[PDB]
């Protein structure tokens, strides 16, 4: 069943083929084939970014939970979601979250309520990790975006003609 | 450990480097040094927006709590964070915050549910810090944020040759 789905995801992409018709689509659909050279540009400096914030932000945390399933989770997709508006301030912000003794390593601790953000978090330098929430989506949220945009703009003029 | 988490930051970001290799990269992250203009450019507006708007909302409400971090947090985080999508109605309008009696203080008062909303928010003219929030999505979240892709297109296309 599974390969399946993914199958009848591209028969449904193959569909694209009817806009290759009319003389309006057909230019356009084939413009979409040259943007890939931005998009993977854009990919290749949001994925350094993601890895950049997503593993200091996690450093920071320390949670106890250290699953590799679940470090990738708030590694990479956690992160990812916030360029989307799903930015979990309880999750992350020391002052939304209860504060409770959960292991005797020195300093103290959070207990975060979501089911995949922690059991318990240290908050050593929190104002650290929100400082970088804040630089985070700032750079891709705005910046990125923005010059994705930008590239398009410029590459669609560009080779409107050809 | 602080310092490291962030020093990791610091060698991820060096990572771009290997993109200045590429043909169809290399002119790519030149350009972005190019954008950083823009981006102080609209730093600059937002950050005295959000002062502008972060003070005014935060003198209507009157919150009782008034401790110096939390005072920051609500007058440039809070605000900050209405820009991509985080906009907490019910710690800002009275509408949607039961009435209950806090302080001697004349005048009416609401109880926030937010941890880090204020225990209690005057209510005076609370009409206006809707007001405003309508005002500052506007201008921030629609006028500043389709200014700023404006002008990255522009310097994108000007500063692509060179």
């Amino acid at each position: 069943r599974t390969v399946l789905c993914i199958d009848f995801m591209v028969f449904t992409v193959r569909l694209l083929h009817i806009f290759t018709v009319n003389k309006q689509l057909g230019p356009k659909i084939v413009i979409v084939s040259k943007m890939m050279k931005d998009v993977f540009f854009f990919l290749f400096f949001l994925g350094v970014w993601l890895v950049a914030y997503g593993v200091a932000t996690e450093g920071l945390l320390r949670p106890r939970d250290s699953d590799f399933p679940s470090i990738l989770r708030r590694v990479f997709y956690r992160p990812y979601l916030q360029i989307f508006g799903q930015i979990p301030q309880e999750d992350m912000d020391v002052a939304l979250m209860e504060h409770s003794n959960c292991s005797s390593e020195p300093g103290f601790w959070a207990h975060p309520p979501g089911a995949q953000a922690g059991t318990c978090v240290s908050q050593y330098a929190n104002w650290l990790v929100v400082l970088l929430l804040v630089i985070f989506l700032l750079v891709a949220n705005i910046l990125l975006v923005n010059l994705l945009i930008a590239m398009f703009s410029y590459t669609f003029g560009k080779v409107q003609g050809n």
